C-alpha cells in the first residue's frame, strides 16, 4: 500500500516533528527532500520542504507534484506498460503549515494554498498550537476558515456521504484546521511536550487535534485521499498534457 | 527623566504584549512605525516614556524591511542635531525622541537566527543599543531554549554583532548586571492576563496544561530584562545613546553640512 505526504512550512516550523509523531518513528533525509519507508504493509513517501519562505515560493513545490504526474502519465502511455509494478509517487495528501502568530492568514500563504488546491489535497494545520491559549485559539482557526473560504480556497474535505464514516469524518472536517502539537519524548504512555509548568499531551484532544489529525490514516481515509488524487488532480494535469501533445 | 524604547520583529511576535508586561500598562497608539508617550510615576519620580513599534516588519527584499527603522532612529537623531545647532535653543524645553534602547525579536524557531535578522542587527549596531530577546519563550523547552540561546550567540559573535552590554564597572550593582548579560538573549514571556496571587497580581498565560508565571525566573526571563529598568542601567542606556551612538551621527551630517 503506497501513500505519500507532502509537508510544506516555513524553517523550524515542526514538519519533521510532526511526521515523526505521526507514524511514531524517525525519519531520516536543494528546495524538497522525499524519503520512502517501508513499515510494518504500507510503503510511505514523506516529503519536506526546505528553506521555504526564504511569489515564487511555491514553485518548488508545485514543480515536483508536476513531476509525479508526468512519471505516472509517461508510464501509462508506454507501449509496454506494467502499471502495478510502477511505483506511485504522485502525492496524495499536502499538510500546509500555518504559522500559530494569532494573527490572521498570511498573504504568502493564501497564494499557496491557492495554486495548491487544484493539485493536490491540501489540509491546513496550525503548527505548534500550544502557542496559543484555548480561547484565542478558536478565534484564531475562525479567522483562518473565513479567509479560505471567502477567497474560495478548495481545500480538501474527508467524504461524509457513507453513513458508515460519516460520524468519524465529520467530526475530522469540523477540526479542519487541526491544531497540532508534536513530540519527540515519552513519559509513563504517551508523547509529551514537558514544560516546567506542565506538559503538553499530543495524544490527548483536550490540548491539542492530533487525535483527530491521525484518523487520516484510517485506510477507508488513506484511499479516499488516492482515488481524488488519481481521479480529479491527476486527470487535471493528465488533460492539460493531452491538449499540449495533440 | 525621558526614555525612548523600540520594539523590532515580524507581525504577532508579541510586541505589545511585552511593552504591556514590561511596564504593566496598555500602550493605545494612534504606516512602517507608531510611537505613543506615557507619563509614568514609581513614587514621586516621573518618566516620560515613550514606546515604538514596527509594522509589517518581514513583509517587503532585506533592505527594505530595516530601512524605514533606520530612517526612524536618523530622524530622532536630526531633531536632536537641529536643536543642538539653534541660535536661540533652549534644550530643557526640547523632548528627546532619541531612542535609547532597540529590543530585537527573536522568533523562536530553535534552529538559527534568520538572515534577515543578522542583517538587520548589523545595521543596527551603532544607531542604537540593541538588546536580542527570544519571543514568545513559552513555546521552547528548556534543553532546547538552551540550545537555542547558544547558536544565536555564536552567530552575533562569528558575525561581530556589537549587541548591548550592560555596565559591570561600578561595584554595585555589576553582580546584577553581570548576571544580565549572561542571560542575553532574554527568553521573554508577556501576558495580558492577571491573577491574583497571595494579595498580589501576577501576569500569567493559561493553558489546560498549566500556567505561565511571567515574574517566574525558573519560567522565562522577564525578570532579568525587567533589571533593565532600574535608574543606573536606564541612565547607561541614555549615556550610551548621547554620547556614542548620536555622535557618530553627527559627525557624518557635519561634514555633509560642511
Ligand atoms: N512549541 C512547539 N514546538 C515544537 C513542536 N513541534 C516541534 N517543535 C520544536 O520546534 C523545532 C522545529 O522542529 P522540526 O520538526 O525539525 O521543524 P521543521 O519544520 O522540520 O524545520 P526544518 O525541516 O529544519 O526546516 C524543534 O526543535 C522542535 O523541538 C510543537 O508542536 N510545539
Ligand atoms: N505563546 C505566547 N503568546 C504570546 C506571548 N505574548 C503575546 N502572545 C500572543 O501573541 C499574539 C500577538 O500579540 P501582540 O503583542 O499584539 O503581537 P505584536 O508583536 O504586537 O503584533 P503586531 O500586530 O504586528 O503589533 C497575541 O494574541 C498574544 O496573545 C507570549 O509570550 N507567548
Ligand atoms: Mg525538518
Ligand atoms: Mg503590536
Amino acid at each position: 500500500f503506497v501513500f505519500n505526504i507532502l509537508c510544506v512550512g516555513e524553517t523550524g516550523i515542526g514538519k519533521s516533528t510532526l511526521l515523526e509523531t505521526l507514524f511514531n518513528q524517525k525519519f531520516d533525509f536543494p528546495k524538497l527532500k522525499a524519503v520512502t519507508y517501508d513499515l510494518k504493509k504500507l510503503k510511505l513517501t514523506v516529503v519536506e520542504t526546505c528553506g521555504y519562505g526564504d511569489e515564487n515560493n511555491i514553485k518548488p513545490v508545485v514543480d515536483y507534484i508536476d513531476n509525479q504526474f508526468e512519471n505516472y502519465l509517461q508510464e501509462e502511455l508506454k507501449m509496454k506498460r506494467s502499471m502495478q509494478a510502477f511505483h506511485d509517487t504522485r502525492v496524495h495528501v499536502c499538510l500546509y503549515f500555518i504559522a500559530p502568530t494569532g494573527h490572521s492568514l498570511k498573504s504568502i500563504d493564501l497564494v499557496a494554498m491557492k495554486k495548491l488546491e487544484n493539485k493536490v489535497n491540501v489540509i491546513p494545520v496550525i503548527a505548534k498550537s500550544d502557542t496559543i491559549t484555548k480561547s484565542e485559539l478558536q478565534k484564531f482557526k475562525a479567522r483562518i476558515l473565513s479567509e479560505i473560504q471567502s477567497n474560495e480556497i478548495g481545500i480538501y474535505q474527508f467524504p461524509t456521504d457513507d453513513e458508515a464514516v460519516s460520524e468519524t469524518n465529520s467530526v475530522m472536517n469540523q477540526h479542519i484546521p487541526f491544531a497540532v502539537v508534536g513530540s519527540s519524548e515519552e513519559v509513563k504512555t504517551v508523547r509529551v511536550r514537558q514544560y516546567p509548568w506542565g506538559s503538553v499531551q499530543v495524544e490527548n484532544e483536550n490540548h491539542c487535534d492530533f487525535v483527530r489529525l491521525r484518523e487520516m490514516l484510517l485506510r477507508v481515509n488513506m484511499e479516499d485521499l488516492r482515488e481524488r488524487t488519481h481521479g480529479v488532480h491527476y486527470e487535471t494535469y493528465r488533460r492539460q498534457r493531452l491538449i499540449e501533445m495533440g
